[PDB]
């Protein structure tokens, strides 16, 4: 296959996508976006918000799964029915039916905005899978291998489209290259990522 593990499913969340878009809204009236700073010193062009028990965050300048938002010193906003659901069904089809995920991180991408190339690897349980579900605007999946050199491959991820990162997939190299401007009728003028983890221990 593409990535040995992953499993993709375009325009799984295509019919759901209104009321996630909505969803995204609602968490982050709550725990807004904000552009994080990372252990480097650079502030993130990818802003981040995050809901359900842990949500990931930089601390300390390291990284790690908090149940409290540094940003209102509130619990992250609870997990929304919306998310919960399109992840069980998205991770059931895929061949993970007990995952479950306590920790969805929401990324949005204004034009120019990237991911630089990086591991998944602060869960404290690698077999479990991630869950990615984009939304809005398209955008240049980049994935190599368990090397950081290893050859990169790309992939446009569109609107509704769902992958299910388990396997030896779940630890290869990834990114996401600048975002090209444009028009989605839902979210108007850029791209939101969810990404499901199981955090906790
Ligand atoms: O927030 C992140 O760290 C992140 O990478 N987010 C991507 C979606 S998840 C892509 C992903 C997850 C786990 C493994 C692999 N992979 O092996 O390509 C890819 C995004 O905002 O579009
Ligand atoms: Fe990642």
């Amino acid at each position: 296959p593409l990535a040995a593990g992953a499993v993709i499913l375009r325009r799984f969340a295509f019919n759901a996508a209104e009321q996630l878009i909505r969803d995204i809204n609602d968490v982050a009236s709550q725990s807004p976006f904000r552009q994080m700073v990372t252990p480097g010193g650079y502030t993130m062009s990818v802003a981040m918000t995050n809901c359900g028990h842990l949500g990931w965050t930089t601390h300390r300048q390291g990284y790690l799964y908090s149940p409290i938002d540094p940003q209102t010193n509130k619990p992250w906003p609870a997990m929304p029915q919306s998310f919960h659901n399109l992840c069980q069904r998205a991770a059931t089809a895929a061949g993970y039916p007990d995952f479950q995920p306590d920790a969805c991180l929401i990324n949005r991408y204004a034009p120019g905005a990237k991911l630089s190339l990086h591991q998944d690897k602060d869960e404290p349980d690698l077999r479990a899978p991630i869950v990615s579900v984009s939304l809005g605007l398209p955008a240049i999946f980049q994935f190599g291998g368990l090397k950081r050199n290893d050859p990169l491959k790309r992939l446009l991820l569109e609107h509704g489209d769902v992958v299910v990162w388990g396997g030896e997939s779940r630890l290869f190299y990834h990114g996401i290259q600048p975002l090209k401007a444009g028009f989605h009728p839902l979210t108007i003028d850029c791209r939101y990522n969810l990404t499901f983890r199981q955090a906790g221990k």
